[PDB]
């Protein structure tokens, strides 16, 4: 093979070998550890916040000798090189030999640097905000840096986890989920509130992935590669939500369905779907519309699929099947548009829904509310799934016409008293050799519980 890095001779005031969970209710994650979910372990310096790297690379004269604290996933080859040679790509020429540009891309964000570092190395350092920029990112919360800035490393943790394989009945009920699910009966998801987490764990699955939003006019952006372990791509991220910003597509594994920023969440934060589950999130970008497109031949046995939409509250969720591939987009936005999500959003989707088909756009009429995306599902879907928002104030959002190869559910009505939100899910299931495909609307209402639903089968 190739001959082991030894650490032990390096300036690194931090360095151990991370144990998995299956080496510490997860007794079987075997090649996962919670060294930095959802609890940054102490042992850790913690990084720079965003806002404040934004803050001090801004306002560069006044803090361009200040320093930041920044996280990498690397392989072991790396880690060793930026230990041994100080330097932010473990680079041993100098700056000055440049000047007679090669870069490293560094993270604030944690959940970013433990999928990176996930079988791998991670590396915490300090450098100071000179040598730091994101002009040209394609992740978010990255920061790229010379290879030859000299950098400060405060801890190295070897994340391989090399061990022998493993030979409140939360591990039980979990197992029970999953076989409920693989079973393909979407009862397992009825009545246990919303989930949704932002980890970003590669799925089996590969899918065409689009975005369409009002920051980026004149185009529809297309990821067809795997989401993978090289970061949030930021054409599915919002800066604006909270402090560090939030994925608005992303791919994890079900040993965790909801996290802590699933908001309303309750007895998906208790229990889970087991990391042989698949999950895809899918939310509405900041100004517009995210969608995925699923061959469904490509579902697997034994690994089912789950799409959710998080949670609803006024927003809109389509899915949809056209011949042998399943559709969900998820339209609106995050900036308190009144009346925006029944008209623009509506464009966004149709967007999206397009250039994944394959189709260009139709002609639309100068008004597109929300009957504008039953007319368009129902002429060019096989069948469809709107859950979307309505108010007898907002005549935009108020669907008046049917189709018979669109349904429709609101979440949100002026009968409901608040508070409320919806759900939107969908599971994607190989069983008895075929894929079987089923979407489940709910509104919660009060301690939150169902009582409204919609079930729709996709599957022959
Ligand atoms: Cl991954
Ligand atoms: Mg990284
Ligand atoms: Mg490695
Ligand atoms: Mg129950
Ligand atoms: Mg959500
Ligand atoms: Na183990
Ligand atoms: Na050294």
């Amino acid at each position: 093979g190739r001959q082991p890095f030894n650490f032990e001779g390096l300036d690194i005031p931090v360095y151990f070998i991370d144990k998995p969970y299956s080496e510490l209710e997860l007794s079987f994650v075997n090649d996962d550890s919670p060294l930095l979910f959802p609890e940054m372990d102490s042992r850790l310096p913690k990084p720079t916040p965003e806002l404040d790297i934004k803050y001090y690379s801004s306002n560069l004269s006044s803090f361009k000798e200040d320093t930041v604290i920044l996280m990498r996933g690397t392989t072991e080859e790396e880690a060793w090189n930026i230990a041994n040679y100080k330097t932010a790509g473990g680079s041993n020429k100098d700056l000055e030999e440049n000047f007679i540009l090669s870069f490293s891309e560094y993270t604030s964000s944690i959940n970013s640097a433990d999928t990176a570092s996930r079988k791998h190395f991670l590396v915490i350092i300090k450098v100071q905000v000179k040598y730091i920029s994101n002009d040209n990112v394609l992740y978010a919360n990255h920061w790229a840096i010379p290879d030859e800035a000299p950098v400060e490393v405060l801890a190295v943790v070897d994340r391989r986890f090399i061990f022998p394989e493993p030979p409140e009945n939360v591990a039980e009920i979990s197992s029970i989920n999953f076989r409920r699910l693989n079973s393909g009966n979407i009862n397992v998801l009825k009545g246990r509130g919303v989930f949704s987490s932002r980890r970003l764990r590669e799925i089996y699955l590969r899918f065409d992935a689009a975005n369409a939003d009002e920051l980026r006019p004149g185009d529809v952006y297309v990821k067809k590669t795997k989401f993978d372990s090289m970061g949030y791509d930021s054409h599915f991220y919002n800066e604006g939500i909270g402090i560090n910003g939030a994925p608005t597509l992303n791919t994890y594994t079900g040993e965790y369905v909801a996290d802590s920023s699933s908001q309303g969440a309750t007895y998906w934060l208790k229990y889970n779907l087991t990391n042989e589950t698949s999950i895809i999130k899918v939310s509405n970008s900041a100004r517009g519309a995210n969608g995925i497109k699923i061959a469904l031949e490509e579902i697997e046995e034994n690994k089912p699929v789950v799409i959710t939409s998080g949670t609803l509250t006024g927003c809109t969720v389509v899915f949809a099947r056209k011949g042998e591939y399943f559709y969900a987009v998820h339209t609106g936005n995050s900036e308190s548009l009144i009346g925006f999500t029944s008209t623009s959003g509506v464009a966004k989707a149709i967007e999206v829904l397009s250039s994944l088909s394959e189709l260009e756009v139709p002609a639309l009429p100068d008004v597109i509310n929300n009957n504008t995306l039953v007319e368009y599902l129902s002429d060019n879907f096989d069948s469809a799934l709107i859950s979307y928002s309505s108010s007898s104030l907002k005549p935009n959002s108020m669907i008046n016409i049917s189709r018979e190869n669109v349904s429709t559910f609101s979440y949100y009505t002026d009968d409901i008293q608040l508070p409320s939100f919806g759900t939107s899910v969908t599971i994607l299931v190989r069983t008895n050799d075929n894929t079987v495909v089923r979407s489940l609307s709910e509104s919660y209402t009060m301690k939150m519980v169902v009582f409204n639903v919609l079930q729709k089968d996709f599957s022959a």
